[PDB]
């Protein structure tokens, strides 16, 4: 299956680097179809690619240090800084319904 979805710019790079391999959203009803084979189109077709791995958490903070920050948010230096940059993008109470999800990915040239 191929499946579409938002990233922003500054992702984009990272994946493409080989820096950010893995990408972390709620495990809400769109990414509980996704398993690995399949293909991922972020941004309206920046950049491509191919599902390696789906590892499920039940918070951010515990995905991040399992997964090891570097490999999800390059640069950022802590934990609760991570955390932080994904409350930008999702609140409490869907972490607590849903659960967060590791997709281990890889580039398509």
């Amino acid at each position: 299956m191929k499946w579409e979805m938002g990233l922003q710019e500054e992702y984009i790079e990272l994946i493409k680097a080989g820096k950010k391999k893995i990408e972390g959203r709620l495990y809400d009803e769109k990414r509980r179809q996704i398993k690995p084979g399949d293909i991922i189109i972020f941004e309206g077709g920046k950049l491509k690619v191919k599902v390696k791995g789906i590892r499920v958490y039940s918070s951010f903070k515990e995905m991040l240090e399992k997964e090891g920050i570097e490999n999800v948010l390059p640069g950022v230096k802590s934990i609760e800084e991570g955390v932080k940059v994904y409350r930008q993008f999702y609140d409490e109470e869907r972490e607590k319904k849903y659960g967060v999800v590791a997709i281990e990915i890889e580039p398509i040239e």
